[PDB]
């Protein structure tokens, strides 16, 4: 708890940019796709995030892991905003 925690994930040669910031148990995005910098559309609870993403193609897929005590909730962005995935582990 003495300092926020992130993540980062890029793709393409822009190179698109998105870093994801654990904070007072929520985690919140930062976004890069070439111009600036700015704030994105995940916001989910969660004490620490981790993240994948990868290219099919022209479409990007994004996978961020948020762990709050032993539950582990998957966000999945695949094109049409986020949605909560079948990620489950017995911690
Ligand atoms: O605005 C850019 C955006 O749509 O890019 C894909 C995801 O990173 C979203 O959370 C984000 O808002
Ligand atoms: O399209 C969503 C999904 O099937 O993508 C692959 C994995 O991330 C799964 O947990 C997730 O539900």
């Amino acid at each position: 708890m003495k300092s926020v925690q992130t993540a980062a994930t890029s793709w393409g040669t822009v190179p698109s940019i998105r870093v994801y910031t654990a904070n007072n148990g929520k985690i919140t995005e930062r976004c890069w796709d070439g111009k600036g910098w700015y704030t994105g559309a995940f916001n989910e609870p969660g004490d620490n995030v981790s993240v994948t993403s990868w290219l099919v193609g022209s479409a990007i897929h994004i996978r961020v892991y948020a762990s709050t005590g032993t539950t582990t909730t998957e966000w999945c962005w695949d094109g049409n905003g986020w949605t909560k995935g079948a990620y489950t582990a017995t911690n």
